[PDB]
């Protein structure tokens, strides 16, 4: 028994996807909008296609394949009248700001964000056995920690990091803006016009990647490219290893590891081929560059991600593994 | 001494105007306000991803940018109740923010101690509305605040005007094809006034949206009053607008005499185009409405004619000096 | 035994009727031409910008692609007569390459040995043209080469129709609002047909363009002959589409009666919608025309009404589905 | 006593923008341009430009020839340029930009017709000198009849490695260009004439990966480079503009400030030196080959281990083109 808090990109694909669940179903969502708004919002996307399902609008609720949801609109947490809340507003990235669901009626929490150092962060297939289920406030990390860790893992197990550059080219999101004009946060380049720029913009995946890997901690950084498409990223890592490596071996590797949330791709595979995909991360074997200068080397390695669909799945796998406990 | 000018909205509009008055004689901005710390809007004013880099110096000081050497004080008071118009002498308000679109709204800037608005946007029927080079003489000095029309009714406007002078009409349609706007969001997410097709993704998608420019032309143009509506299409292109008028008109008409009749109105506000361009050659354009020629359309069917006219403009540009034309004559008078 | 269809220009419409017609009982693809390798059409069949993955199972054997277990052989002639059509008895060609669009090119494939064409494309003024839905009944099967329009004309007809049967058409204009197409280059640069807007950068431009939909609507509702006009704007979206059509009609109407009279005529190739939609909801569909009831408008000035009706298409697969209606109709009568 | 007279072959992007670049240098001049297009087309594209804006200046029409500012170019369509009159009008250097002419013996025969000198606006081939103007123009010894200009990417690195490389010692590194789509993309998915699998697919829809040898040319411009660097590409989807970033291993410790210090203290006008939070837009028509951007500048350092990234942008036309001509003007000069 799921719900909502946040009724956005994040948690109307979290919807669609838990609508495929059992033993976990969307019981109710919270967001600052009437449920006109949001039925309809559910129902037609312009990145992730319609809704495959039956969506209508009830008294105080909606109608998801003859299930009934109730629906909210408020933008104080705490005055919420609730087992796990999906927390995917943006506005409460932290355990303080999300105990307001907890004194709100809710159990625990899955954070759809990172939820900083002091609530345990989990990218699920890499290290969600380090949760016990006593936990109240979890965080399931950014879409990028879920698309860098496992490939990152892979290399720190298989040959070890000595230290590491990313590179996240990623689609732009609604935290930039439509065409130029003053930004929220102070933000110099996510002020202009998302659909006309490469727009540098920082982000943190890298630098708290030892959250999730604790054997990479400090041991990588990055910044982001956000492009003009409206969903679908990459992630370059340039790092240097321990010891020696292959194309072949690096790929090889990476291969051994897949798994529903790690895929495996060798196809000349573009953007918009990523687009609604379930793997939290899919390793891109074609680009994979070792390159050698006097014995020296530095390696190169590529994973697609769709940041909605990509991330939504892996929000959903770590809260149904969450739940089981 | 110059006529100061505050500007109220440094957004899209606002920064532009900046950008035309800087080059005019006689007339200068004195003052922007807006919500944002001065260094954020010293940036977009320098740069811009569709009208480009400013041309010429713009740098930052204590809550103040310098414009061409000049200072230009900031403000970020969202009450424009307790802006210093009075303190700073303003003469006339630019008034671009789309929150402060009536006549009593608008009147905080006269309270503030300015002597004139021109709201940037339709501001109500008890407000009167100018499109430079149609109907500006209805101003005869003792109004305090104007308005300068919408984008789409500047563009509309001239080509009307022509078709009801040279034959007359009996009523018509318009399509506006319409670059996407900061109304609409970049996601699909939800909007704050509730429109369920301003709220998906401008980029990805044709939006249909209703408009009251056709209807308004009838304020412009009395004697097309009840003849007019439309709607529009906006698309994904960040700048850069067409309005089609299918029309019915009174007397009969050819391709060629409809296309002499608008080169004879051209005009600094109306151009006329013969080129087979498309719209991001508009963008930047300082016609008001770029009448195009080549997709003027003259149906005869049975005797019965059927019309259509088409004009570019862009809504940012072509629209911001119609708005410095107003300002000028306005300020003047 | 099935119906075996050839399909030659493996592009935007190429592809999808594979899709389309991996669907259908009774008909299947026995081989696809190109000017290409087999790998980079298997590839393009498998990976598609705007429509998907391909939801089933294709793989490479040589100078063939296997879909859904199943070989198609693959040609790269760029001279249709040349190709072995008559060898593998292939009953119908989707002549969808964009380089044959008259009866006199297109019957390089009966020269070949088919013994049908539809031309996925306006095949000129004397070709019988089918929209699917509105006048495939003109078909007898005795005929040779086909035409089942262009997308705008299958996306106007039926509207039209509408209107013409339950109020007289005195005259229109169309503008359709178009998704750009391969005929536009991707930044400014010369073009092959000489046209100077579709020279400009697609995805950056609002481009007007010309179109024969109206037109040419004569050829598939006969008492809209010479009628309606109209012209396109080509808008950066990837595909889907809209057509407006600004009418005067015979007799005073209100827009819930031309609405009501819409979802009368809906149909599996034309459909009926009242929701808030936006261009990227269109894409996939399978009706041919999308009706939109939001949009319909009648405006009254002293007795004189003038009145804008408005549908959706998507140009790809609203267009795909309608050529295989008519490729299916036309084969069960050849 | 006598103007440079330039004939440009390919009338494209870089040839048109080549040619608004020459009308404002003195002391050389465009007597003639080539393509594949009748005068009206290659006129309007020099006039009406979706990125660059319009052509300040006069252009105009006559009889097989363009009218720019008032003097007559001649304009020809003959894709042989065996038989292009370039002796009989005393061309100096021809601009090859045509992208098929991209090597040696192909380029020649621009001599042949009469020419005196070709630049190749591309990578040209090992048997061609490679020239970033403001890095090594140098190598030139007036001998060399062919040259090349490089390649956008190249003329973007190029400065930024040099420094690098002389005042801290470069081990390795590995480019990544997030690069504007060009011409060389379709603009929806359809087969790719070179059998690219990526650059068949929608331009204006996709970030695409795609291999650039602008990293190993380096280590042609800059021997001191030689088998140092490689790297990348990602198309992505803005018309024009671009950015390079390069992740290096040095050869002696730095910081931001030091890599940022260096950079400034080299800038010219072939490298530019920026501070500001610019995006790729704000690109679009600047004058420089490269433009550094201090604010991307990171030094990471863990255990004592650096590892670096540096970014410039460039806008792949403008930046090019006026880098082309700075070296045109230089080769012509000897
Ligand atoms: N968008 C992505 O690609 C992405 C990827 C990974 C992680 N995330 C994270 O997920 C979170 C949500 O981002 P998003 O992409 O859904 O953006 P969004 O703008 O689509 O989602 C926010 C939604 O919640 C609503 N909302 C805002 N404040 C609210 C409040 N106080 N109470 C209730 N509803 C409120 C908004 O109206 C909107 O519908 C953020 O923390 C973001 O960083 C997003
Ligand atoms: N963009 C066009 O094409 C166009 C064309 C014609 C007319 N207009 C009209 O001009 C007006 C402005 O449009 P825009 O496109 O420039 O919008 P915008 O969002 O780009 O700019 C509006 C600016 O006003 C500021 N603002 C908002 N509320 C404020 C307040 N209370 N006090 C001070 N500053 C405040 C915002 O911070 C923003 O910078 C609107 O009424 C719009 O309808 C726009
Ligand atoms: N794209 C649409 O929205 C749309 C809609 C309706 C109708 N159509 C029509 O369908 C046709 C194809 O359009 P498209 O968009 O699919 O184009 P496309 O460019 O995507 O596909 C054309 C294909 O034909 C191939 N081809 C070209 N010349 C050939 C030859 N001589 N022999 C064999 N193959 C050849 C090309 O290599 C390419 O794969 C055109 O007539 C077009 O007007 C297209
Ligand atoms: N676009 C960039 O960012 C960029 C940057 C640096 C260098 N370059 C290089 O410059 C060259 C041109 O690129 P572009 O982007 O201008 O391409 P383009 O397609 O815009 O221009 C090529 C032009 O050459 C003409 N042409 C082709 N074959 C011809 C022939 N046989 N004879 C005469 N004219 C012919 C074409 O009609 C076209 O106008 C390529 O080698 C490209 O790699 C491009
Ligand atoms: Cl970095
Ligand atoms: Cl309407
Ligand atoms: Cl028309
Ligand atoms: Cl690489």
């Amino acid at each position: 028994k799921v719900a909502i808090n946040g009724f956005g990109r994040i948690g109307r694909l979290a919807l669609r996807q838990i609508e495929k669940a059992h033993g976990i179903e969307v019981a109710a969502v919270n967001d600052l909008t009437p449920a006109e708004m949001l039925l309809h919002l559910f129902k037609y996307d312009s990145t992730q296609g319609r809704f495959q399902g039956t969506a209508e609008l009830k008294d105080d609720a909606i109608v998801v394949n003859g299930r009934e949801i109730k629906v909210f609109a408020n933008p104080n947490p705490e005055e919420l009248p609730w087992d796990v809340v999906l927390e995917c507003t943006g506005f409460f990235t932290n355990k303080t700001k999300a105990e307001a669901h907890i004194r709100a009626g809710a159990r625990k929490v899955v954070i759809s964000a990172p939820g900083g150092n002091d609530v345990k962060t989990v990218v699920y297939g890499v290290n969600q056995d380090i949760l016990d289920g006593s936990e109240t406030v979890i965080s399931a990390a950014s879409c990028t920690t879920n698309c860098l860790a496992p490939m990152a893992a892979v290399l720190q197990k298989e040959f070890g990091v000595v230290e590491g550059l990313m590179t996240t080219i990623h689609a732009y999101t609604g935290d930039q803006n439509t065409l130029d004009a003053p930004h929220r946060k102070g933000d110099l380049r996510r002020a202009r016009a998302a659909a006309l720029n490469i727009v540098p913009n920082s982000t943190g995946a890298a630098k708290a990647i030892g959250l999730v890997i604790p054997e990479l901690n400090g041991k990588l950084d990055g910044s982001a490219q956000r492009v003009p498409v409206a969903t679908g990223s990459l992630t370059e890592l340039v790092s240097v290893l321990e010891r020696p490596a292959t194309k072949e071996e690096i790929n090889a590797a990476m291969k051994a590891a897949s798994s529903e949330s790690y895929g495996y791709n060798e196809d000349q595979i573009v953007s918009s081929d990523v687009v609604g995909i379930e793997y939290g991360s899919l390793f891109d074997a074609t680009q994979t560059r070792v390159m050698t200068v006097g014995g020296k080397q530095l390696v190169k390695t590529v994973a697609w991600y769709d940041n909605e669909m990509s991330y939504t799945c892996q929000l959903v796998r770590t809260l149904e593994y969450f739940a089981g406990k």
